[PDB]
């Protein structure tokens, strides 16, 4: 019922994504010089990186704001690729399916230690 222990968790989780070749087209924001339509077809941007560094300052104040950022990306690659069968989008599901898998149990956790609080 430790309710900060979610931070922790998320950085560990983020470090095993740094690990996975399949992060490395999210890792930093999408370079517009080599894509230069991104803008015209994603409002908002987002990557790893840009994560990390929002969780390090202590910008997020639970897990499901991290989670919501996290996902952002995902749709952001099925919104900007031109085909399902591509290379990166084929990435993004496959890292999705990873980080849909480890995150469940922080999520779990927290809002658990949450209701033990308000008993
Ligand atoms: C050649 N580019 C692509 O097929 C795709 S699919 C999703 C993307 C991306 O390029 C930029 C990052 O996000």
């Amino acid at each position: 019922y430790d309710i900060q222990a979610w931070k922790k968790q998320c950085e560990e989780l983020l470090n095993l994504i740094f690990q996975c070749e399949d992060s490395e087209p999210f890792r930093q924001p999408v370079d517009l010089l080599e894509y230069p339509d991104y803008r015209d077809i994603i409002d908002t941007p987002m990557d790893f990186a840009t994560v990390r560094e929002t969780l390090e300052a202590g910008n997020y104040e639970s897990p499901m704001e991290l989670c919501k950022d996290v996902r952002l990306i995902f749709s952001n690659s099925k919104a900007y690729t031109p085909s399902k069968r591509s290379r990166i989008y084929s990435m993004s599901l496959r890292l999705s399916a990873f980080f849909e898998e480890h995150i469940s149990s922080v999520l779990s956790d927290y809002k658990s230690a949450l209701r033990f609080h308000k008993r």
